[PDB]
C-alpha cells in the first residue's frame, strides 16, 4: 500500500519518527507486510479546506485490496488520530481517498502485482 | 469537492485570493457547499507539456457525484478560464483528471462519507 | 497521458534533459504523440519505502487506454528502467499506479477529450 499526506503545517512542525510510525501504523491497519508499505508527507502546501487555511489534510491511501465500508473507516479513525496527535489538524479538515487497486495496475520490480 | 493544481507558475504569480476564487467557483459550479470544498495549489514544479516547460498545469477533481460528459465540459471550461486568467496558463496546456468518488472511499473526521 | 515521479532522490541529482527523455520514452511506448504527453518530476521529498528512506519513487502513468496486463508490464520495465539508470533508484523501491481514464473523465483546453 501507499499512503500520502499533503498539508499547509510547516515542515518544523512534522515530528521526527511520523514517516516510521505511519509505515508501522499502516502495516497493522492493512495486514499487508511493513515492506510493502510506502508512505510520502508533503508539508508546507499551499491549501485550504472550507475556504479557510488552518491545519489541514489531502491525503490517499492506495492498496491492492483491504479496501472497503468498514476497513476505510476504520483507515480514517487510525490516520485521522495519527494526524490530530502529530501534526494538530483537526480530524474534521482531512480528507483521505481511497483506492482498491487492480494487480495488473500495480507495477513494482520491473513488472506488476498481477 | 477536492481540487489540486501543479504547476510550473512561480509561487510569486499565484495572484493574492486564488484559492478563495477556485473554493467560490467550485461551490457554484458543483452545487456543493464552500464549507466542503478543498483546493490545493502547487507552483515551481518541474514539469513538461507536449515536449515543452512553457507554463502548463495538470489537475485534479474529485467529488462524490456531480462528475459526467456535460459537467465535466463545464468544470474544465470554468477552470482553465480561471488558469488562463489568473496564472496565464493556455488552456490547450492544461489536463485535468476528474474522480467520481464512491461515498465510502471518501474518508473525514474518523469515519467515511458513506 | 501523464506521468508523475515523486523521489527522495535531490534535485541535483535529476539529469538535465530527463523531462524530454521521459517525453520521448513515453510516446514511443504509449504510440501516443509526445504533443499529449505531460511529464512532472518531483524531487527532494519526504518519503519511505519499507520503513527505509533510501531512494524510492512513487509513480503514476494515466492513459487514455493503452493501459493493460501485457502492456503494463512492459511499461514497468521501461520506467524502472530509467529511474535506475538516470535517478539510482532500485526497481524494488519503486512503485507504479496505472489509470486507464475514459475520455469524458480528462479535461483539456476548455472541455474534455469525450
Ligand atoms: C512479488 C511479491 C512477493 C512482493 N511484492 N512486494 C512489494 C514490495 C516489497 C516486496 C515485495 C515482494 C517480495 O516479497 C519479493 C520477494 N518479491
Ligand atoms: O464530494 C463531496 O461531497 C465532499 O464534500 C468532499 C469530498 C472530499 C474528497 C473527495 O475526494 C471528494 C469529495
Ligand atoms: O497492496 C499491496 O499488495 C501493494 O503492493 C500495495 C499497493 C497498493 C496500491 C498502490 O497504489 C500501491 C501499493
Ligand atoms: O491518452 C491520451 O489520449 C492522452 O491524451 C494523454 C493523457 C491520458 C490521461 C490523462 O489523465 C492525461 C493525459
Ligand atoms: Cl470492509
Ligand atoms: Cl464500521
Ligand atoms: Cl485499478
Ligand atoms: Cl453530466
Ligand atoms: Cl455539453
Ligand atoms: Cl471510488
Ligand atoms: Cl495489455
Ligand atoms: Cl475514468
Amino acid at each position: 500500500p501507499m499512503f500520502i499526506v499533503n498539508t499547509n503545517v510547516p515542515r518544523a512542525s512534522v515530528p521526527d519518527g511520523f514517516l516510521s510510525e505511519l509505515t508501522q501504523q499502516l502495516a497493522q491497519a492493512t495486514g499487508k507486510p511493513p515492506q510493502y508499505i510506502a508512505v510520502h508527507v508533503v508539508p508546507d502546501q499551499l491549501m485550504a479546506f472550507g475556504g479557510s487555511s488552518e491545519p489541514c489534510a489531502l491525503c490517499s491511501l492506495h492498496s491492492i485490496g483491504k479496501i472497503g465500508g468498514a476497513q476505510n473507516r476504520s483507515y480514517s479513525k487510525l490516520l485521522c488520530g495519527l494526524l490530530a496527535e502529530r501534526l494538530r489538524i483537526s480530524p474534521d479538515r482531512v480528507y483521505i481517498n481511497y483506492y482498491d487497486m487492480n494487480a495488473a495496475n500495480v507495477g513494482w520490480n520491473n513488472s506488476t502485482f498481477a
